[PDB]
């Protein structure tokens, strides 16, 4: 039906967004601490700590495949990756510190985003 193209259509323009949206907060983790999972390899117990892990990697197959249906969907998952690194490490650690200010840098964007997403439907 032409209603469900359209409806397709509003979820590739949000995509768009999102990429974008994405992009810039990524650029405030300049060390690359949440690029990518945490390897169950190299923290084995990580799974009993955090029942749901996420990384920015994760985030963009999640996007690629259109699989954000809304912006409230896409922040879920970005504050996953802030809060996980926050429980496992402790204040005192170059990670905690990093999720801090990724968090504080990215509510900056994420304001505007909601504003956009809004505006343009």
């Amino acid at each position: 039906s032409m209603e469900q193209v359209a409806m397709e259509l509003r979820l590739t323009e949000l995509t768009r967004l999102l990429r974008s949206v994405l992009d810039q907060l990524q650029d405030k983790d300049p060390a690359r601490i949440f690029a990518q999972p945490v390897s169950l390899k190299e923290v084995p117990d990580y799974l009993d700590h955090i029942k749901h892990p996420m990384d920015f990697a994760t985030m963009r197959k999640r996007l690629e495949a259109q699989g954000y249906k809304n912006l409230h969907e896409f922040e879920e998952d970005f504050d996953l990756i802030i809060d996980n690194c926050m429980k496992y490490n402790a204040r005192d650690t170059v990670f905690y510190r990093a999720a801090v200010r990724l968090r504080d840098q990215g509510g900056v964007v994420l304001r505007q985003a909601r504003r956009e997403v809004d505006s343009i439907g």
